RNA sequence: AUUGAAACAGGGUCAGCUUGCCGUAGGUGGCAUCGCCCUCGU
């Protein structure tokens, strides 16, 4: 259906936050038909170097997910 | 008897481990400072 990303954040203390790709700006989260633009979007995600913010423990983690068409 | 009274942004994290400004290339070739006059006049 939907191909998308979602995305897991870890700070220190064991809490941490989930949320999806693309809920930055005014577009809402971004949708992919196939699953090799999610690639290739996670890819040059991960290209670049990482700058943590506050309490922030590791680099995220992102995960791969078809939604169901909106 | 104030929608008041009490209310830490806290706790730590190397910008690092390294590389030749080098190998050469001319200040040369060449033109007379010359041609000339009293120290006399007692």
């Amino acid at each position: 259906s939907m191909y998308a990303i979602r995305k897991i954040q870890f700070f220190y203390g064991p809490t941490d936050k989930k949320s999806y790709v693309g809920e930055e700006a005014g577009g809402r989260r971004e949708l992919f038909k196939t699953r090799a633009e999610a690639q290739a979007r996670i890819e040059d995600l991960e290209e670049g170097v990482y700058y943590l913010a506050h309490n922030e423990s590791g680099r995220p983690d992102y995960k791969i997910v078809w939604v169901r068409g909106e």
